[PDB]
């Protein structure tokens, strides 16, 4: 039975199961081999330019995150010391986000920034709800709404159809490429739940002016009975814009930000399965949200769409925290931002690409093709033959008052160092020269 | 700075972060330590008896989870591998489901048997809402809601207070520690959007009589134009029941049984991340709850609540697939049965104790101490001195029409051998003794 | 940025360097994927940690390393007797680094014993050089032991009817001077096995009317450690009377990583003694015939390994699984229609081909070749060897590793690939 070669053995003669289970066990070293193999022929993590999501940790924490998987992040009773370092995190999370002390903010970690943002969007809903039962406002006349930028990732979408939502989409155009926050109260009336603020967009790369919005809803506020607040969507602005713009005000450092939420897995250096969701205080989360558990044979608050997951993640979000501190996170976002400027400036240099956004902001570089009548190819063309020497480059249409263009985004992590960004830049000339004398689409 | 000793180093003589982050890094080393150091007084998670999530897999497997770590589930075009397995697992749990192949299931991976839940209660809400429209209901009057037995575990409460729904609980009683099926229909009405049948209670291990339910759907659907269907929350039966009682029909065998959900990471054996949830037929999801996503340049229908996530559960859940096969999670399965009635028999050879439930369905334990006026301790009491000795064992009160009943309950998982079961009735006759003796 | 010209200053940290390092490797092709090379990819994890542990050692210190050496000649023996090295005769031979040295090592024995000849008969040595006589599918490595050492290449052209040696002509390009014929058991280009039965009794009958014969050294690089477990009644080695010498790869059908190649003399007599260096291990002085001197005994110690793990079951298990994939490829690529196959699997696991004319066909093999790697497979396109070098072939060399589950997923690929290039 283990005499059988690895690849002498009769599984390696015939397909993987594809629609059921086979009757019989195979020994770990053929299950292994067979399973790693179907693995083995897709992108290189490392060479994906087309996410946010982390690819690198130090063995240190990939080992640490190994021997936590058995942890269940749910249950406070039994796994107690790794809800003390949950709690550490939400600490740690809301002082960097300038959580004031005069109010006892809540929260919790998620899956990711989707979780999050469902769960800060129920907390509007309903809070909205009881304030229009409240004022005698007819229910039945309009759905809930939200104001949000058309820059919105899909989790918002989720969000609205799920819950019976509309959605008050604030279109881009050429100068604003972030929210319109001159014309937001367009979009509000007395079925508006709140306003979504995205720091850090995902299509572009760009922040949402939060202290304008801030003001001119703390101006609204006073005119109504219906007052509206702002959610701040970090989820890859809350980890990597406080250590290199401190003092941008963004954060619950703005009177009107009343929930915040970043993805762990984004900007925060945790490989996937991580994300934070902030309240202010305690009073913007509705009660009938809050399950309690058991701890300390007592009680704790929990707001949670997912039941049992990892802890591993949460727990590498502390590793992350202690092991780098503010100083350690502050040179890993500041190394990340030097190498999107040098990929911007390389692709001014090249010549043929037009920069919709250059990396001032989040470290993320957007460009189209510059119209040229005698150019066949596209940017799909161009991704296409980039994939041939391991790098993934995604192309698609801006969203809603931008959908005529195409563009594509780099976006640089940690792990994208000024040598392989080099490497990058010369395999795209190579590319380019490629396609200039290709003969087929 | 490197030369530091570990335990001689600065980091060792002050507290580590809880309400900011320290200004300095650290070392690798040094926080290393800290952080495992942090973690070193919970239980041990082999001894945590009150869960159903799997606390050991095989070294194999650890190792795969471990270098699939910076994959992500959510993205299928840049891990397309990935998306095929996930794939693959739906097609393996469809058919060992009997998804039938006059129909085209669907299905996913999720994070749990919650998000599961959720997306399938939201797929019956949906398809309620377009019927009830069509036949003129007015939709102001009453919420819609859906039936369950009062052991529904705390993901179907959450569903109905985010969603707006009214949850028509079937209380249990002493002869009925499932879903009373006579009783159903006395809770269905044309805002039902479903009725929700357990395979596998969390609070007393045992199934609700699915073939029964099935036949009583059945016969209701005929004289209505608002017919109700039913989703199967089997958490914990899905990748249970299947290799020890093959032949009870609970699943797709049932005409009914539209959609279904299993946590891997509870029978399933796999460590916590990843559930699964099944549709019978594609009718049954409806395409506004279906966000569509980019592969070989072409498109991909996905359910999710879920964005980015680790992909290391699903892989692991088909490397096990791949490992044990039928005969290996079958002789898994039965080991653990054979632990359970183990435990059932050693506590009735002890005394002093009545089986609530005594682990023929699934693989737990659920029992009262009988009465005696006097014992001055109780079950709560038991629970603080096994932990002494080790153990997580709860005590909790039964669900509705049994809130003043309180019980133990102890989970066997594929991990709870025998030669520890023996040791665990040996703590446990220990420290009954030291509760007889002490004050 | 890491040092391109020179030595840098300082030293740095060693998860640095080695991140440094493994960073500037990221981006080079998954090697399981590469479909064009004979070079084994994947060895199992017992030989693998054997191998790094064993890093130290130097294959050519005998005195220093009696137990490795004593490996050596074990596997020498195990090979020998695999390719049948008549027992009546004094079979020699030794490890190398590839099937290089080894092709060089016997042609150099076949130039030094046939200088012997001809001086004895009185020939010329300044109005020709010494030739050899080589189909066109020759690999590299015979150009340059041709080029280093003097000798004229008497090469016999390929043509539609013969993607193999030309028996029907190879005396054509014998005479005098020249030194020997090689035999290639499973030819680079095309997969293909020399008739070497044939070849054998060619050479038997023309050695019969001359002074100056002729004898048969085999390149088995690829065939030598492949068709001794799947075709065993085929002769091609030394059952054949005129084969004096037989060269195969272990890092090629072998199942050993990059670095050991192994070669055999019929007898002692095949191997001029001017040739052999002798040395001082154990009680007395083995003889050596090496062109490198130190280097790793790793792959050497992994092709024991293997010898010993597998056995002849065990090494046949592996061949009979890498042979169904390559038939599983060939009959998948007919399935789809469109291609001509020059080789079909039937003897080395190879499946060459074409595409098939048809004018209303806008894409060539390169850019299927680019859209494989697009996809994450290396399948690159080539001319074959004289009289059809205007020909354009692709080819794909199934190794140990490449499961038939691999290959499923391979010609998935390979169909969509095809679509996408009928719509570009
Ligand atoms: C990616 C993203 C999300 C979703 O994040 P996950 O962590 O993948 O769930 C939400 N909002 C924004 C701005 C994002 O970039
Ligand atoms: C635990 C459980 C759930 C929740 O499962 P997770 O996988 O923890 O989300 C739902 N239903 C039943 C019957 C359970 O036992
Ligand atoms: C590759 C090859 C060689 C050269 O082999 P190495 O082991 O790389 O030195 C010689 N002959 C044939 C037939 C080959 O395929």
């Amino acid at each position: 039975e283990t005499l059988k070669p690895i690849f002498g053995a009769s599984a390696e003669r015939h397909d993987l199961p594809k629609y059921k289970l086979a009757k019989h066990a195979l020994e770990p070293r053929e299950a292994d081999r067979l399973v790693r193999d179907q693995l083995l022929d897709e992108g290189n993590s490392r060479l994906n330019l087309a996410t946010f999501c982390q690819t690198y940790m130090e063995p240190e924490a990939v080992e640490l995150m190994k021997d936590t998987l058995e942890k269940n992040a749910i249950d406070k009773s039994e796994y107690p010391r790794t809800a003390e370092i949950e709690n550490r995190c939400v600490n740690i999370i809301a002082n960097l986000w300038h959580a004031p002390e005069a109010e006892s903010f809540t929260g919790t970690s998620t899956i990711g920034s989707s979780e999050a943002c469902m769960l800060a969007g129920l907390a509007m809903k309903f809070a909205w709800r009881k304030r229009a039962k409240a004022n005698g406002l007819d229910l039945t006349a309009h759905q809930p709404n939200i104001v949000i930028s058309a820059g919105y990732q899909v989790c918002w979408e989720k969000f609205c159809v799920y819950w019976d939502i509309d959605m008050h989409v604030v279109p881009m155009d050429d100068d604003h490429m972030s929210l319109n926050v001159d014309h937001v109260l367009d979009y509000v009336d007395d079925y508006t739940i709140g306003i979504v603020g995205i720091m850090g967009i995902t299509y572009t790369g760009q922040y949402d002016d939060l202290a304008r919005l801030d003001a001119v809803v703390e101006r609204y506020n006073r005119t109504t009975k219906f007052p509206v607040y702002i959610h701040v969507d970090a989820a890859s602005g809350g980890f990597y814009t406080p250590f290199i713009e401190p003092e941008l005000k963004w954060d619950f450092r703005l009177n009107n930000v009343i929930s915040i939420n970043a993805s762990g897995h984004k900007y925060g250096l945790v490989y996937p399965g991580v994300g934070w969701v902030i309240w202010r205080d305690q009073q913007y989360l509705p009660k009938e949200l809050v399950f309690k558990v058991s701890y300390l044979g007592g009680e704790l608050p929990t707001m949670a769409i997912n039941f049992s997951h990892s802890a591993s993640q949460l727990i590498g979000q502390y590793y992350n925290f202690i092991r780098f501190g503010f100083d350690g996170y502050r040179e890993i976002q500041e190394k990340t931002h030097d190498v999107a400027r040098y990929l911007a400036k390389s692709l001014t240099k090249l010549g043929g690409f037009s920069l919709i956004n250059d990396g001032h902001e989040l470290p993320l570089i957007c460009y189209e093709l510059t119209a040229d009548s005698d150019r066949e190819w596209t940017l799909y063309d161009l991704s296409d033959r980039l994939l041939m020497k391991g790098w993934q480059v995604p192309t698609y249409p801006l969203p809603k008052n931008m959908t005529d263009r195409v563009i594509q985004r780099i976006v640089v992590r940690a792990d994208f160092g000024m040598s392989m960004a080099h490497d990058f830049i010369d395999d795209l000339t190579q590319a380019i020269h490629d396609l200039d004398q290709a003969h087929i689409v």
